[PDB]
């Protein structure tokens, strides 16, 4: 009765001529300057992609679709007993553009739980690794790997018109989304929890509590969190690094598989997804350093000491964000209302009230408030999740459904191939002059 | 005597203060505009990339540093008794930006011979993948699986300055190039000569030639075209997808193992680098339809059928170039001085005189000249490669030498975070108006 392939089907053609048209008239509309700031400057400020899933607002935050968080919050539908939204249905919004029924979301419960499968070559691979090789190469790896099993790759390989594309990339899609709870748990117990197995799916259980139970944890509590982690790491518009690296891979006609693994090196860069990782190990030393309770001289004290050393304050600073996080701050809620007085949430909360003065003071920051990787390894550590070079693969799990909702559009849409144009010092400063 | 990282430590800082002056200067200087056109059709025609070591014109070709591909094959070194320039030479050029000495090449070879080492779990990896695993599929994920193995990745870690970021980079830089080789041989030996070894390298012998002798090629002229062929596939300025991707995600931070890894999976997509392999599928089922010496209005048709089913026609068009490219003439030069009466290079050279006509016809391509991988394969065959589906193997080969040059120079100039901001369909009409 429900099924989001017809739904697309009908929602396609509309946005096609909707963009057609708007194109018709507007295409050669400038929406903005070059300047040579910003080509040395990684493009900061240059509005470059379309991106139709997620927008990001310097001050406000993300939106999906044009919800806010505390609107997800309030109009996504909940498991049973819940109060976090269910991931299962930001996704159906991000496709669709449209709320949910639960009736909608447990469908896709449903068609997740069916396809969820891991081919042999795969597992053995993941059952070879070596313990010192990290979790997010051991999951780009075996996602690379899983490509064999592409049915995009297929049916280009067999000719098919590109007006099809979307169809192929939305079953690699359901897929791999469904595949990737398997993948992530089987390195976390290979590496972890030594000689125990995954154990099976659960076609009666939403995707975040089948993969806890695949991860091994019990506490309800936990299942809420994981369903807010995985809701709110989903999507951040288009310009941030793993997105658009899945972005610029996917215009090649590189299959999804393909497209989510060299995404998923991106958000392995420490400027990038591992922050979350980096801010439980830089948290571990202070605590090691000064001790538990710190005063707050001595946190100043050691923050300087970073700065001095060359190195960022992990979980601070944004390219786009100017304000705080909303991110961090549904996470602090969280916090406040189940944790609140773990010591290290408490740290967490201290830093809030000297991180920001001293970025601010240093003059360098263009955002001094944290964002969302300076909240949510508190919160796992708080679960017994103590493995911190882990927590960046359940970002990538939770990045998987912006990326890939995004993806099918785009192959919807017909964006081509992503190619700017670059130059080199020497030739812009004949296009100028010189300096 | 000869150390390119003592020659590096000298250019840093003069090229930093250079650039630090220009941007006082011009920083605001506006380069271009920005249209809606060009957000919605993969940013063609926006400058928005610094990349140093090669500069596309779309009229002339490729520029290594300023110099032309026939330039460099009249200046690089070339083999004891050889014609065809050294990879190894070329790389000397785009980290350094001068010619390099025959004593300068042969330290790198040396180097390269160095370093030269794979480890046991990657080793394990690659013997235990399945044969319908595709070979850059391997081939990334092996990179990827090598990243236990980073200099700058254990450095930053560490804590290490900003400022050193380039030293630990170009260690990686040269390890990997040494090492991929060996990854791609031993791909090659599972795949296609099961039950052989790769055997070791010879430290006397120039890259190109260990990885000839790794592959199990004994012709001489084979070595030959493998030097030029790993030299003209070296680079191809920053805009490229896999370039471009490398770029991007080294930009966070992530290191250059993990950065070439992403690339392969950008050069794996049919729009880029697969085109070499989908060129040759393609003749082999025009051979096979129409049976090998075909009349011109049996080849059109045959173009026709492709284009009337949705479908692209391989090693035609380019996102900048809008000429012949000239890799694609050199190509045919060594064609006609060492296979002229090939059938299947006289295939490649009738379609010259057709393809072309047939897309001017079409009216959609805006170039219609062929691009670089319309003729390698051809040459490839003729030697006993026929294993069509490894042809892009050789590509990402050559690629490491561009798109790390310019890696330790993204870092050793301290640029930042690739983070450009996206928009909406919807956004966008709003900032307009609509249409
Ligand atoms: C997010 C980040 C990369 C943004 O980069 P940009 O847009 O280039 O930041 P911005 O324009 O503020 O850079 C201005 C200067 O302040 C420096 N600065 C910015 N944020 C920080 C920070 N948290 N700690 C120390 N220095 C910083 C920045 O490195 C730059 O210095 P320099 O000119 O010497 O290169 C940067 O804020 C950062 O490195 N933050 C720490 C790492 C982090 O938390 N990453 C996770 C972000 C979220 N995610 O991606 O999952
Ligand atoms: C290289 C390529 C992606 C450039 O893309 P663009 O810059 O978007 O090309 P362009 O501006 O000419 O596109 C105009 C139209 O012509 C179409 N067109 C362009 N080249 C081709 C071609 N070779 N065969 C058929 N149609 C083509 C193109 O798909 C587009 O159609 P639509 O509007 O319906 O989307 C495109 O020429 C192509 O698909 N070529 C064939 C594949 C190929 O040879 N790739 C290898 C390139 C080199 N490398 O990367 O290693």
């Amino acid at each position: 009765s429900t099924n989001l392939k017809d739904v697309l089907a009908s929602l396609i053609p509309k946005e096609q001529a909707r963009i057609k048209t708007f194109r018709q008239q507007h295409g050669n509309t400038a929406v903005g300057q070059i300047t040579v700031d910003m080509s040395y400057g990684g493009m900061r400020g240059m509005k470059g992609l379309i991106y139709e899933t997620s927008v990001l607002d310097p001050d406000e935050g993300i939106r999906f679709r044009g919800f806010s968080i505390p609107e997800c919050q309030k109009l996504l539908p909940k498991a049973g007993g819940g109060e976090e939204p269910l991931p299962e249905g930001l996704f159906w919004l991000l496709v669709t553009g449209q709320i949910p029924t639960p009736e909608q979301v447990s469908w896709v419960s449903k068609e997740w739980a069916k396809r969820a499968a891991l081919p042999s070559h795969v597992v053995t691979m993941l059952d070879n690794f070596p313990t010192n090789l990290h979790p997010m190469s051991q999951l780009s790896a075996a996602i690379t790997a899983l490509n064999s099993e592409s049915n995009f790759a297929r049916a280009y390989a067999e000719g098919i018109n590109r007006t099809k594309y979307w169809e192929f990339v939305y079953e690699d899609a359901m897929d791999l989304i469904a595949k990737l709870p398997c993948v992530a748990a089987k390195i976390y117990r290979n590496l972890y929890r030594a000689g125990s197995s995954i154990g099976a799916i659960d076609s009666k259980l939403d995707w975040s509590h089948n993969f806890t139970n695949m991860l091994g944890y019990t506490d309800p509590q936990f299942t809420e969190l994981m369903r807010l982690y995985l809701t709110i790491h989903s999507d951040h518009e288009g310009g941030n690094v793993s997105a658009h690296t899945s972005h610029l891979v996917g215009s090649a006609l590189s299959d999804p598989y393909l497209s989510f693994a060299a995404a998923m090196n991106g958000l392995a860069g420490p400027l990038h997804g591992l922050a979350n990782q980096e801010v439980l190990l830089w948290l571990s030393q202070l605590q090691k350093d000064l001790g538990a309770d710190a005063s707050d001289e001595k946190l100043r004290d050691y923050i300087w000491n970073t700065l001095n050393s060359g190195r960022v304050v992990p979980g601070y600073g944004h390219a786009v964000l100017r304000k705080t996080d909303p991110r961090y701050t549904c996470q602090r809620e969280f916090a406040l209302k189940h944790l609140p007085s773990d010591p290290m949430f408490k740290l967490v909360a201290q830093l809030y009230k000297i991180v920001p003065n001293v970025l601010l003071e240093q003059g360098k920051a263009k955002n001094p408030w944290p964002n969302v990787d300076a909240h949510s390894g508190v919160l796992l550590q708080y679960y017994g999740m103590t493995e911190m070079n882990y927590y960046t693969v359940l970002f990538g799990v939770s990045r998987a459904l912006g990326v890939l909702a995004q993806l099918i559009w785009s192959r919807a849409l017909g964006f081509p191939l992503e190619r700017p144009k670059s130059m080199s010092t020497a030739g812009l400063e004949k296009l100028s002059a010189g300096g």
